[PDB]
């Protein structure tokens, strides 16, 4: 649980994750969650907060860090 | 030479990815090189073709994967 910091979030925010740290980008989360460039984006920026993420970099950065891939 | 990918690439866009990689994001490798966020932007979406990078989460995520952070 609070070990966690990228799954922890919530269930769309650890989907963003997944997404960006797959290698690809926020507009791949967005085509993946169906949502929007617009959208997943507006989750991008609030991960910055919940992971600690920088914007979105640090979403895909971490990831692998963490050894998640 | 043809063996690296991220840091045979351009100077700046060398200097983009550590940035990015760094686990920021764009923005900071704007704030970084004293650019903008619009003009790095235009950047890291051509680094998306250079890097084969999907757009920004590729620059950022390639380079732990090859052991560059």
């Amino acid at each position: 649980s609070s070990q966690k910091e990228q799954d922890v979030l919530t269930p769309r925010e650890c989907l963003i994750l997944q997404e960006v740290e797959k290698g690809f980008t926020n507009q791949e989360i967005a085509d993946a969650l169906h949502l929007s460039k617009r959208s997943i984006e507006y989750s991008l920026t609030s991960i910055f907060n919940k992971l600690n993420v920088g914007s979105r970099t640090e979403a895909v950065l971490i990831a692998k860090s963490d050894g998640v891939l």
